[PDB]
């Protein structure tokens, strides 16, 4: 696994907690590793996140089953406890299993209804999300988007604001109001922050004044973005998380929170989906698929300030995976 | 071919005789070599097994036609006799074909209703199957199974008895009778033999060579034997076939075949998912005593010098 | 593009002009390079051929739109003029695009109703085609044929003459007339020429055929039978080392009503060849030496000369 240590020792989302019911077995991929996630049948059981590989004969444990608080390999029925230790070999039921019969386990935390995994030793905290515990804000989750592009391209595109009047034409501007005001970007001890920024939206409802939004966002780590939007009657926040499948593939998910009417959920999710799929069309075709750090090399203009700072930040962090 | 010499000089099943009719052209793939099988229209004509490659311009001979005891390439019509010598170049009908105009031919034998092929020099005869000569036993053939796993993984899985109660629950074991008694396994000059052992019915098997297995199962009222043959397509792909014989009622045939198909499909589900796809010889695999037969098999392949399809 | 320099500096066909309508955007692939072809909405606007690549963030320009004689990238709306210089950055509409905001453009010429492209610097003219301005000749074009074989294999198979009786039986021969007369073949500074020879059909049942390649992927073929003459220009697009596009421009001085019969005969013969070409191993064309891979008998004289000519030119792309 060629991921840089700075990536291995971070937290990434691999699933939503609501898709991982008691007694379930789920698969995911993170930084090139196959993972199995499983839970015992008890209510509120913790989630285990292991490499999807039985030490006996290399069969995926995800093809087995959960029984009596153990994951059971389908091939010879070896049973692994929550710590990943083999505690029973059915062929020799009075034999202590070899101390080497042990799954490779990883760190797992549930936070914000999401399943966070660290494949290494977590040097960092899970990013913060201040509105999570605020009862004035409702919450919803997008579907997960599988995207054939580097996770760092996915985050680069989400930090770029100048493309709004073109590929989000009709939602976030139009081709003839495309000028980009000066941008305020900082890379410091809190990571990358984009200062408050006006976005002219296209009018949809002519009875109402132009719902002009003001955005700002912070990245405390390069594959997770906290975004704040103020409209005329409402504040919307989201936690955008990118799962780095490998160097060339990503999963994109949003946790969205807003303090307007709960009835807005359907419209919020449909509007995110329309924006994300427009982005995915560009991401899928971008050349090369990995993000070039500072084919001709990419040109930069003043409105690229944000994405330029992002690329510099990645070089400072020693990122070599998913970039070129 | 780049398979090890020990594998090159052994016999492998590549087809059923019933599929090689007089006049026919069929193909197979063995140890990375594409093969053409063909027969003249004479009744009882022999089967030729050649590399599927016309040496003029590299077109598959299997796209050709069998005319007058010759195989005819479709591109320029060069005609090859039963020994694979080019005997006619139509562009120059008076010319004697040069000596290099020769198909690459291989050894072929029909035995037990199957087409056996040796790509090198057969130093063995075809493995024995005693019940073929016993008219008290009926016979049937499974269909062939194309498996995306190393052939040595396929054979390794078939000798590993401890998985029976877990993935063959109902035909070869009970999840409540999963304990495995002391296995007796012996690797000889006669190959690998597993001693008689009880299945919850007594079973034993012998492999005279790494990819052919003879297996014998005795119930209270009936004996069943089969010859299990693995075609090594290449390092990562196999064809599996069984010749099954039994001395019980002949009406049991469809049940027997159903049982085999169910057991094979359960095995394929596991084989397809196993990693790596090639059989590791001796993270690494762990061994408990009920791995006795599978460890002995891996040691045998290592002793034999097998490097194709392994590790 | 790891293509040899002698390939990069030659001309190749990448489209028919009828495929490139005013205002259109189409794509092509040449020697590993992805191409965008586009035209203004004006009638008889010139054709631009560029690398399919926006220099800003690497989006294919082929996903854009033609507007006001410019190609507009869809990502951030930069506009490139017919020379491929960026003329407008909409985020900074009063700013002058940096000099580096320039598409990678290629040489393009329309000739014989075909779009010719040179990725490097042209050292030759587009091949000559004498009958193009003869008003006694009608013209027609085949469709384009994508072939999963090296373009040198495609060209090799079309100068092979001894296979006509076998895979083209009923159109270019039959198995009762499979014997090949002596072949006149000359390779020199001006390419490969095959002298007149007799093709059997259904004096007698025959045509006389010759052909010439001034360059290794373009062939001029001439066939005469009973006062009617057919010529064609066969052009192979080298997509990469393992893939190609085949096109024909056909001209003939007989009845106009032969057009659809000519097209069907060409199509049948081409599909018969593709069946062979897709089965051949290796995919790339094997050159000559310093179970045999290849054997050569006297009727192979023209394909042997072709292989020798390719080594002499220094071709390593698409051969082996
Ligand atoms: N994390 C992010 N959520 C999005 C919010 C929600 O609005 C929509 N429609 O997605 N709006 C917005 N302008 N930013 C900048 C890029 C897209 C996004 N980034
Ligand atoms: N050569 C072999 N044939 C197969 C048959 C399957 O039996 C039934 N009843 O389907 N019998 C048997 N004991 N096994 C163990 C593994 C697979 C197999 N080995
Ligand atoms: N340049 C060439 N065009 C093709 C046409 C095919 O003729 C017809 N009637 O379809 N004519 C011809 N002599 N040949 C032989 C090789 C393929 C081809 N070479
Ligand atoms: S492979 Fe998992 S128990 Fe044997
Ligand atoms: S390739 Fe077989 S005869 Fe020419
Ligand atoms: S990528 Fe083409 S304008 Fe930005
Ligand atoms: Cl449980
Ligand atoms: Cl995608
Ligand atoms: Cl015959
Ligand atoms: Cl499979
Ligand atoms: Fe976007
Ligand atoms: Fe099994
Ligand atoms: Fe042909």
């Amino acid at each position: 696994t060629t991921a840089d240590l700075i990536l291995i020792n971070n937290w990434y989302v691999v699933a939503k907690v609501e898709d991982c019911r008691p007694g379930s077995i789920t698969t995911a991929h993170l930084l090139g590793v196959k993972l199995v996630l499983w839970r015992s049948h008890e209510q509120n059981s913790p989630i285990q996140v292991w490499q999807d590989y039985c030490p006996h004969r290399g069969v995926p444990l995800s093809m087995g089953e959960v029984a009596n608080n153990t994951l059971v390999c389908p091939y010879h029925g070896w049973r692994y406890n929550q710590a990943g230790k083999c505690v029973q070999i059915p062929a020799h039921p009075d034999m202590v299993p070899p101390a080497s019969a042990q799954a490779k386990t990883y760190h797992c935390q549930e936070r914000y209804g999401l399943v966070w995994v660290c494949l290494g030793n977590p040097v960092n905290d899970i990013p913060s999300f201040p509105e999570w515990d605020d009862p004035n804000y409702h919450k919803t989750y997008t579907k997960s988007y599988l995207i054939q592009a580097s996770p760092f391209r996915v985050m680069d595109n989400s930090i770029d604001v100048s493309h709004f009047p073109f590929i989000h034409e009709g939602i976030l501007g139009d081709r003839n109001h495309a000028e980009v005001e000066d941008l305020e970007v900082k890379v410091d001890k809190d990571g990358l922050t984009m200062g408050k920024y006006q976005v002219h939206t296209s009018k949809f409802n002519n009875s109402t004044k132009d719902d002009s939004m003001v955005n700002w966002f912070r990245l405390s780590h390069p594959l997770c973005q906290y975004c704040s939007t103020e409209a005329s009657e409402m504040r919307t926040v989201d936690l955008m998380v990118v799962t780095p499948i490998d160097e060339d593939n990503s999963v994109l998910r949003y946790l969205i929170m807003w303090n307007g009417s709960k009835t807005l959920e359907s419209k919020i999710l449909a509007d995110y989906d329309q924006v994300i799929e427009e982005d995915i069309r560009i991401l899928h075709s971008q050349q090369p698929t990995r993000l070039p750090l500072l084919l001709p090399q990419e040109i930069h203009v003043p409105s690229d300030r944000c994405t330029v700072a992002y690329r510099r930040w990645l070089k400072e962090l020693g990122v070599t995976y998913g970039v070129c």
